Formats: structure tokens, sequence, C-alpha cells
């Protein structure tokens, strides 16, 4: 077989993939990336790969650089510029993404929190046939795995990267013999993954454990749950749920242990493991009272 690729992407989520087109028989003619170096440009100048890093592809000049290029295909995963309508149809295969959702569920940027977030049981990879939507594209092939409550977005990013690298190939493969099962995507089933805001990181203390617990999950490591202490910003890196019932209002400290800073939630109770004061080094719940056991008083202190 053997294609003729142009590969665009910048983070470490796509460097699997180009990796295993690296590896592979298809000739992967160019690697975009973003402007300087990311883990993308390492990896094609450590394989003699050609790098272009345009700041826009609606200029003139890059996108006919492109255009010119006379691959059958580009594989794009996590590039940061919008693909316009010539890009799109200048290869005879179009161009095709790893998304880190099961499409429809969660189009846009952040699946991988969004999942997380949600408590989704399971998330997966869909290879999809770029067009000028939103994530709106054709299905070509699907992969799920499972989410468990012990991952933060960082292991269900890296889980991802690596079966999005092999369900791409096994997808490209596929799609040069003819043997593709094409799957338009049920608009009614389709949910939006829109970037974390910062105001959505704040913990409300009014949510179950379960709540609290998924969002502290899902936004390591970006951008961090975080509450307030004693006036200040607290982030909170780590935690775990203890299922105990509490007579405390949301907020009220339980209890403060090496074990961890038990705090009542809505129902259940909070502990935190790591955390973070304003300009200062991540702690452990043990650190963090040896500095401020002081004010660390069961049954008034409160947080946020
Ligand atoms: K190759």
């Amino acid at each position: 077989m053997s294609l003729k690729i142009v590969f665009a992407g910048t983070p470490q989520f796509a460097v699997p993939t180009l990796r295993a087109l690296i590896d592979s028989s298809h000739r992967v003619l160019a690697v975009y990336t973003q402007p300087d170096e990311s883990p993308v440009k390492e990896i094609a100048r450590q394989n003699e790969i050609p790098i272009i890093q345009p700041f826009s592809l609606r200029d003139e000049v890059e996108q006919e650089k492109l255009i010119a290029m006379n691959a059958d295909v580009m594989v794009v995963v996590a590039y940061g510029l919008i693909l316009p309508k010539k890009a799109l149809n200048a290869f005879r295969l179009g161009c095709v993404n790893v998304h880190a959702s099961l499409l429809p569920r969660w189009r846009g940027a952040a699946p991988i929190q969004r999942a997380i977030l949600a408590g989704d049981r399971e998330t997966g990879i869909s290879i999809m046939q770029m067009n000028e939507g939103l994530d709106t594209g054709d299905v070509l092939a699907k992969s799920a795995c499972v989410i468990s409550s012990e991952d933060t977005a960082a292991d269900l990013h890296d889980r991802l990267s690596l079966i999005g690298a092999d369900l791409l190939l096994e997808s490209l493969a596929k799609l040069e013999k003819g043997d593709i099962k094409l799957e338009k995507q049920d608009e009614a089933s389709a949910t939006y993954a829109s970037k974390i805001q910062k105001q959505e990181a704040l913990i409300d203390w009014r949510k179950s454990a379960v709540e609290i617990a998924r969002q502290v999950r899902a936004f390591n490591p970006t951008p961090i749950a975080f509450t307030y202490f004693e006036g200040q910003p607290m982030r909170i890196w780590r935690a775990t749920v203890v299922d105990e019932k509490t007579d405390f209002e949301p907020g009220v400290l339980v209890d403060a242990d090496k074990k961890g800073i038990s705090i009542a939630a809505g129902s259940g109770i909070l502990r935190l493991h790591q955390l973070q004061l304003p300009g200062k080094r991540v702690c452990s719940a043990g650190d963090f009272i040896n500095a401020h056991g002081d004010k660390l008083i069961p049954g008034k202190t409160v947080f946020g």
C-alpha cells in the first residue's frame, strides 16, 4: 500500500500517531507544527521529516505550498490552526482527524476534561473526516476505553494518545482498501466539550463529594480545581471521596490528618491530599498541617 501523508500536530498527544506513521511504510512528506519547540517538531527532526511552521494557513503562500505537496491524505492531531476549504480539498483522501472522544459526544476542545467531569464511565477515539464545521465530520472508526475513578485527565490523555495512534493506522489501511464504513454523526446525540473556563474550576462545596472529586480529577493537570482558604485561593491537585455522613455544613473542616484534609461537602466528605497556596510549591496534607495547622479548626474553619 503505502500512502503519502502530510501530518499536522503540536503537543505530546500527537506524538504517538506521528511515531506510528514514522514506523509504518507510509511516507510522511512533511510535518506542520506550531512556530517555535513542540514535541512534534522534535520527533520530526529525529526522523528526517521536513518541518513547516506557518503562523497562519489562510495566507496565499502557505496555503499553496501545502496544497502543492501532492499527498494522498493529511493527518491532523491536536493542531492549532484552522484548515481552509482549499486545504480540505487538496488531497484525494481529504483531511483526517484523531479526536479524543466518542463522537458525536464531546465535540470541541476539551473532550478529555469534559468526559471525566461528567462522570462518563467510558470515552474513546474517533477517526473523523474533517470539514469546515467544528468536529461534525463523518466518523471513519471508533475505539473505546474505560475511565476509572483513579484517572486524572493526564492519565486518560496518555491512554487515548496510544489508542489513537493504533486506530488511525488501522483506519488508513482500511481507507485505501475501501473497506471503511462511514458513520454520519447523529446530531441529536451531539454534545460540546468547550474549554474549561476559570470559574468552572471553582469548587462548589454544596455539590456531592463525588461530583467535586470528578472536578478535581478532570482538571488535573489543567486548569486545576481550586477553593479558598483564609481569604486566599487554594488549588486542589489530589483528592479522594470518603462516603461518610457529616452533621457539618458544606465547606466545613471535618478533620486534618496526614491521611488528608477532610472537608464536608453537600454529601459525603472530600479528602485533600495535595494542594497549593499562592506562589508556593504543591504540598501534601501533612506538610500543610505542619505549616498552617493552627488555622485548622474542625467544625469551624470553612473552605470556599
Ligand atoms: K515511514
